[PDB]
């Protein structure tokens, strides 16, 4: 924990959160997307039209070629690179330096985003999903192994709160501890089912207090994960359809185009007249540390209606064919502790949550649910 790590994240709405890092000797400054949905540390290392700077290995005295190729395909972006090791620091993180594996990006497609202000990505998940394979020690594992930094990190992603520019966002990545000033109320923990993605189990879903009443295996159909690198709440097909049906009904007083519900087309209102009260709250109940217990995290429309350029919003809930992805919009307004040491993820109401006059984002428990290990997908 540390006061000096507060507000060390920045970003543009919809384009992830990044932290400043240095690579090489002398230190080369780069902005790096913080991604709990992947396990590779990678940086642009060759010219690209959307990169204004990049990692130049030749300028680093501490660089070492691993003489090995590496490739990672994400949801739609992808890159190819060359492995190596170098000294890495996080100026606004812990006061330490570590020799980490680095994928030097030489080719890419739809990976770098025009005007995002980041030049690389920091995969914070486990070795099991790293490319080329699990022998390439992820950054966080190197940090804990080489230093005395406790095996734990927390993320406080904050919302937007202009005009023709994407809203700027901020947050905090607290490495090695829990900063108690970043949250209120109690921290509730859900088990990390398996150490590969940050996998969890959802046992119940409600929209405005109404249970979807689905077999809980559906909520984790495939898998459920906590992914700071994906913007939206992504839901498996059957859950998505049931959720949008209910959100439509709650906000039936008004009518929006199908494009809006499909996440692509935007929807606007005059400034300050956004009818937040017609959109329902969504509660995801996560499995507790104790069998038969659960806790819920409640999400407001201020989280799932993401603001965009020129008051305009996009529906930030979309369909998945690879499980539930609790992306940035779900993490916003919560303090999320990735307690790797004790294989669990904690949630607490964030100090930067969306107040709202009548409703608020919340973390509450316990709630007693008969049977929860049966909600998982058995390999
Ligand atoms: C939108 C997106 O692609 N986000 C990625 C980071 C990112 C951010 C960005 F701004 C631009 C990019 F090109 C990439 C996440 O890593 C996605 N994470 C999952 C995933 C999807 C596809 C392969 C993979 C890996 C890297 C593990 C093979 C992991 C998502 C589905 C559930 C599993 C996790």
């Amino acid at each position: 924990s540390f006061v000096e790590m507060v507000d060390n994240l920045r970003g543009k709405s919809g384009q992830g959160y990044y932290v400043e890092m240095t690579v090489g000797s002398p230190p080369q400054t780069l902005n790096i997307l913080v991604d709990t949905g992947s396990s590779n540390f990678a940086v642009g290392a060759a010219p690209h039209p959307f990169l204004h700077r990049y990692y130049q290995r030749q300028l680093s005295s501490t660089y070492r070629d691993l003489r090995k190729g590496v490739y990672v395909p994400y949801t739609q972006g992808k890159w190819e690179g060359e492995l190596g090791t170098d000294l890495v620091s996080i100026p606004h993180g812990p006061n330490v330096t570590v020799r980490a594996n680095i994928a030097a990006i030489t080719e890419s497609d739809k990976f770098f985003i025009n005007g995002s202000n980041w030049e690389g990505i920091l995969g914070l998940a486990y070795a099991e999903i790293a490319r080329p394979d699990d022998s390439l020690e992820p950054f966080f594992d190197s940090l804990v192994k080489q230093t005395h930094v406790p095996n734990l990190f927390s993320l406080q992603l904050c919302g937007a709160g202009q005009s023709e520019v994407l809203a700027s966002v901020g947050g905090s990545m607290i490495i090695g501890g829990i900063d108690h000033s970043l949250y209120t109320g109690s921290l509730w923990y859900t088990p990390i089912r398996r150490e590969w993605y940050y996998e969890v189990i959802i046992v119940r879903v409600e929209i405005n207090g109404q249970d979807l009443k689905m077999d809980c295996k559906e909520y984790n159909y495939d898998k459920s994960i906590v992914d700071s690198g994906t913007t939206n709440l992504r839901l498996p097909k059957k859950v998505f359809e049931a959720a949008v049906k209910s959100i439509k009904a709650a906000s039936s007083t008004e009518k929006f185009p199908d494009g809006f519900w499909l996440g692509e087309q935007l929807v606007c209102w005059q400034a300050g007249t956004t009818p937040w009260n017609i959109f329902p709250v969504i509660s995801l109940y996560l499995m507790g540390e104790v069998t038969n217990q659960s806790f819920r995290i409640t999400i407001l429309p201020q989280q799932y209606l993401r603001p965009v350029e020129d008051d305009c919003y996009k529906f930030a809930i979309s369909q998945s064919s690879t499980g539930t992805v609790m992306g940035a919009v779900i993490m916003e307004g919560f303090y999320v502790v990735f307690d790797r040491a004790r294989k669990r993820i904690g949630f607490a109401v964030s100090a930067c949550h969306v107040h709202d006059e009548f409703r608020t984002a919340a973390v509450e428990g316990p709630f007693v649910t008969l049977d929860m290990e049966d909600c998982g997908y058995n390999i």
